[PDB]
């Protein structure tokens, strides 16, 4: 709640500058940079994984042939009914 230059106040609550700067780091310098960078890699890197561990999978183009979709056919061999 209190910022720099006010932070003089015997209240601590410092925060205000540290953190509000860090946010302002992600957002307005992680936004330009980390969003092209990061996201990048990570739409690179997220999508490559999950276009390998829900695709292979659900791309086969099957009903309920091979599988079932997801794990299997509606199964509570778990002994999770109810």
């Amino acid at each position: 709640m209190a910022d720099k230059t006010i932070f003089n106040d015997h209240l601590n609550t410092n925060p205000k500058t540290n953190l509000r700067l860090w946010v302002a780091f992600q957002m307005m310098k992680g936004a330009g940079w980390a969003g092209g960078v990061f996201f990048g890699t990570l739409l690179l890197i997220g999508f490559f994984r999950v276009v390998g561990r829900m695709l292979p999978i659900q791309e086969n183009q099957a009903p309920a042939p091979n599988i079932t979709g997801a794990l299997e056919t509606g199964i509570e061999l778990i002994k999770h009914l109810v």
